[PDB]
C-alpha cells in the first residue's frame, strides 16, 4: 500500500503562471481563552502579534501571530494589515467570546477520533535546548525529544490542546 | 466580551533571544487519498512536492507540498530533507495507507462538531482572478467572494473536505478594520 515515488510524480503539475504569487499565509485554529494562547504563542514559543481583528456583532476576535520582529510592523494601521495578512507562516488564532468562562467548552485537536488536523510544526536550531527550556517554563509534552521511535523529535501542546511539533531540520535524515 | 487591543497587546511578552532562530516550518493534515491531494495541491494551488517520506512498518507516507521553486530542491537525499524542512510555511500531508479503498472512511474538517482547527489560507494577487480559475477547475467552494458577511475573502475546498481561505492581503483592511453598522 502506499504510493510508489513514480506514482506520487506522475499526480504533480508543475506550477501555473497564473499562480506564481500565491503563498502559504495562515493555519487558523479556534482558542478557548485568548490571554492564556497569547502568553504561550508570545512568551514561551517567541512568536510576535502582528494583528487583532474583533467582530463585535459575531463575538469573535482574530489573533494573528508570527515569527516576525516587532519593529517591523508598520505603524498604520491600513499597511499594517496589509503586511501581516501578506506574512508567509502565520497562526490566526480565533476567539470565541466566551468560551473562557465556560467550563464544559474545549476544543478539539484533531488527534482523537474524529481526527483530521493533527499539528503545526516548529524549526528550530537544537531540540534538546528549545525542550529543556520549555521544560523549565512548564510547558507539558505529548513526546519528550528521546521518548518513543524517533529521537530528537518533540511534541508539546498548546493551553488547547493543540500538538506542536519540535523538530531540527539538520538531524531529520537520521 | 473579548479583550481590548490594551489588554491583548499587554497578555503579549516580548520574544526571548533563545527562540529568534525559530521558524513556523509546517501545518500537518491528514488525506484519505494521496494522488487526489497531490493533484489539487500542486495543480490547482500551485505549490511544490519537495519530499515524499515513506514509513512501512507504521504504515504511512508524508508528502511535503510549499511554494517553492523545484529547482531549488537538492539532489542529495540527506541535502534534501534538510532544505525542505527548514522551508517556512509548508503543508504536511499524512496518507495513513489503505484510506483511499474504505468507502466509509473519511477525516474531519475542524468545522462542525467538535471544532478547532478550522482551515488553512493562501494570498493571491486578486481573489477574483483566483477563484474564476478555481471555477473552471471544478473546485468545489464553500463561500464565494462576493457571498455572506466577509466580501472580497472566498473558501474553498481541497479533495479531503478541508477548507482553504482565499485572501487578497490589500482588501482585509475594508473587510476587517472599517466601522459596522448595527441593524
Ligand atoms: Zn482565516
Ligand atoms: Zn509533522
Amino acid at each position: 500500500g502506499g504510493l510508489t515515488d513514480e506514482a506520487a510524480l506522475s499526480c504533480c503539475s508543475d506550477a501555473d503562471p497564473s499562480t506564481k504569487d500565491f503563498l502559504l499565509q495562515q493555519t487558523m485554529l479556534r482558542v478557548k481563552d485568548p490571554k492564556k494562547s497569547l502568553d504561550f504563542y508570545t512568551r514561551v514559543l517567541g512568536m510576535t502579534l502582528i494583528q487583532k481583528c474583533d467582530f463585535p456583532i459575531m463575538k469573535f476576535s482574530l489573533y494573528f501571530l508570527a515569527y516576525e520582529d516587532k519593529n517591523d510592523i508598520p505603524k498604520e494601521k491600513d499597511e499594517k494589515i496589509a503586511w501581516a495578512l501578506s506574512r508567509k507562516a502565520t497562526l490566526e488564532l480565533t476567539h470565541n467570546w466566551g468560551t473562557e468562562d465556560d467550563e464544559t467548552q474545549s476544543y478539539h485537536n484533531g488527534n482523537s477520533d474524529p481526527r483530521g488536523f493533527g499539528h503545526i510544526g516548529i524549526a528550530v536550531p537544537d531540540v534538546y535546548s528549545a525542550c529543556k527550556r520549555f521544560e523549565e517554563l512548564g510547558v507539558k509534552f505529548v513526546k519528550k525529544p528521546d521518548d518513543g521511535k524517533m529521537k530528537g523529535l518533540a511534541f508539546i501542546q498548546d493551553p488547547d490542546g493543540y500538538w506542536i511539533e519540535i523538530l531540527n531540520p539538520n538531524k531529520m535524515a537520521t
